[PDB]
């Protein structure tokens, strides 16, 4: 194996060991460089109940370069793109070789609850999160519903 693979296996061991609440994840049988994870919509939030499927794409540069994360499930969020791509603080400009999958997974879970307004990937979602949070929760409910797909 390469530095990358070994690290990811260690990262898996930890996640396995003591998993964060409502967060799950494991790599795919072919190439440990591709994973599938599950984030449960944090309690007491419009994303509550929904069960989200995500994929993490790693390079052989891990942990030096972070992976890219996408929502497999249908998503509606000020910081999520049309193809499910997540725009996240620690995933870009603020990444640390120290961070691990559990960490990455935990952060996305929180972003759900607290989207950062700074230049949204989905202007419509932002428009509502701001102007009308009434229909915002309305649309998310629609996604929280999709998850069970």
């Amino acid at each position: 194996t390469t530095p990358s693979r070994r690290r990811l296996m260690r990262d898996f061991k930890k996640l396995q060991e003591d998993p964060p609440a409502g967060v799950s994840g494991a790599p795919t049988e072919d190439n440990i460089l591709t994973w599938e994870a599950i984030i449960f919509g944090p309690q007491e939030t419009p994303f509550e109940d929904g069960t989200f499927k995500l994929s993490l794409e790693f390079t052989e540069e891990y942990p030096n370069k972070p992976p890219t994360v996408k929502f497999i499930s249908k998503m509606f969020h000020p910081n999520v793109y049309a193809d499910g791509s997540i725009c996240l603080d620690i995933l870009q400009n603020r990444w640390s070789p120290t961070y691990d999958v559990a960490a990455i997974l935990t952060s996305i879970q929180s972003l759900l609850d607290e989207p950062n307004p700074n230049s949204p990937a989905n202007s419509l979602a932002a428009q509502l999160y701001q102007e009308n949070r009434r229909e915002y929760e309305k649309r998310v409910q629609q996604i929280v519903e999709q998850s069970w797909l």
